[PDB]
């Protein structure tokens, strides 16, 4: 079989979310679809955080199939963390069901992790990085032979650069579970193979980067000659090692690091009237990033300067990834996440 999740684009390409349903009878939630993590969680109805007061929450007491657990749930993202306890219940998405899906019932988070209309997050990466130890929903489906083809196809719609766009766009893209949507891409899919040691994040090697026509050195202390890049639908921008970010912005005349005084340490800005030409090389092909994705607008009162989508994020030397490649990149390609043989594919959008 196949099944489609319609995506809502929240926050001007900040987060892409789809509907999950949990419990009996079903309780429905809009959750971040996150190819950079592997746990499902939803804000619980007992949560006393302010955001929980203003969004839909999961009432464990009104699900007749809910199996409680005292086991703690704790997950950390680059943007913050979420805590609560594990639970088990029937979960559906895209017309599929997992009867005894383990997930987090969250009752605290770091400030501003999520808000209305979101209620949680569904991890689309591999079991080995699931904090809960549970097999991810998507992975159960793939492993069971339920899918026509063992892959997920992703389209993220772009609103950044549209001056009349809303903070909630329900026409936000699509995830196809169990195949690729041939109406949304053109030409052949270029698959980059992922070996058995790399089934954690969805990650692939960066071969090269070109900005303003200059090939940037992508060597790093953590990642050696070539970084391993999380292809991460759950992040907004492109996070890279500090050294690499410095090198990137050195290729744009007039670029400078934003001071920590601004409140934007790790970000860089450059002249707003410079259209930046930039591509990332994966699997022997260059993939362009449109100027509408690259230019985030002015972050300070100096309106002649605009912030770029690449930012400095030094990561744990315990991380297997040195780049986090978010929606800023992904909006420019149709993306296939292939379970078997394990691979990430890219195609030109139609
Ligand atoms: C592939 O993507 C296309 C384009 O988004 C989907 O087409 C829509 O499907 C719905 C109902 O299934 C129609 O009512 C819409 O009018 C279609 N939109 C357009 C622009 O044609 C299509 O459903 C997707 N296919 C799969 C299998 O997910
Ligand atoms: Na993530
Ligand atoms: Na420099």
């Amino acid at each position: 079989a196949t099944g489609t999740v319609s995506l809502t684009d929240v926050g001007l390409d900040a987060s892409y979310a789809g509907q999950v349903s949990i419990g009996t009878p079903a309780q429905d939630f809009l959750v971040i679809m996150d190819s950079g993590s592997s746990d499902l969680w939803v804000a619980g109805s007992t949560c006393t955080e302010n955001f929980c007061k203003q969004t839909y929450t999961f009432d464990t007491s009104t699900s007749s199939s809910f199996i409680t657990s005292s086991e703690a749930f704790n997950i950390t993202y680059g943007s913050g963390d979420a805590d609560g306890t594990l639970g088990t219940d029937t979960v559906s998405m895209a017309g599929f069901t997992v009867s005894d899906q383990t997930f987090g019932v969250v009752t605290s988070t770091s400030a501003n992790l999520i808000s209305y209309p979101l209620s949680g997050l569904m991890g689309l990466a591999w079991k080995s990085i699931a904090s809960s130890g549970a097999t991810p929903f998507w992975q159960t489906l793939a492993a069971s032979g339920d899918w026509d083809s063992p892959e997920m196809g992703v389209y993220l719609k772009r609103y950044r650069g549209d001056n009349t766009a809303s903070q909630i766009e329900t026409d936000g893209g699509q995830i196809l579970f169990g195949g690729l949507n041939t109406s949304l891409y053109n030409g052949s899919v270029n698959y980059i193979s992922i070996d058995e040691s790399e089934k954690d994040y969805w990650r692939i090697p960066l071969e090269a980067m070109v900005i303003q026509g200059n090939s940037v050195s992508i060597a790093s202390s953590s990642g050696g000659s070539n970084p391993s890049c999380a292809i991460d639908t759950g992040t907004t921008l492109i996070g890279v090692p500090s050294q690499t970010a410095n090198r990137i912005y050195s290729q744009i005349a007039g670029a400078e690091a934003l001071s920590a005084s601004s409140g934007y340490e790790g970000y860089y800005q450059y002249p707003c009237d410079t259209e930046v030409t930039v591509s990332l090389q994966f699997g022997g092909m260059s993939y362009s990033i449109s100027n509408a994705d690259m230019n985030l607008g002015s972050f300070t009162r100096d309106t002649s300067m605009c912030t770029g989508a690449f930012f400095a994020m030094d990561m744990s030397s315990r991380s297997p990834v040195q780049w986090i490649v978010g929606a800023s990149f992904i909006k420019n390609v149709y993306t296939a996440f292939r379970y078997n043989p394990a691979a990430i594919g890219f195609a030109e959008l139609v």
